[PDB]
């Protein structure tokens, strides 16, 4: 598939959790909504974006 460069939102459909992804090296406008657990292991992305979220 393509790189997971920054995690952007967190979302839950049906009870369960998907994330907001930025792509690496693609716009924005190509930004997509993934299931959590068909992102890959970039779990340093995943807890940069929920300390964000803590944060305020």
């Amino acid at each position: 598939e393509y790189v997971v460069e920054k995690i952007l939102g967190k979302r839950f459909v049906n009870g369960r959790p998907q994330v907001l992804v930025k792509w690496s090296g693609f716009p924005n406008e190509n930004n997509t909504w993934e299931p959590l657990e068909n992102v890959g292991n970039c779990m340093k992305l995943v807890s940069d974006f929920e300390s964000e979220v803590f944060r305020l």
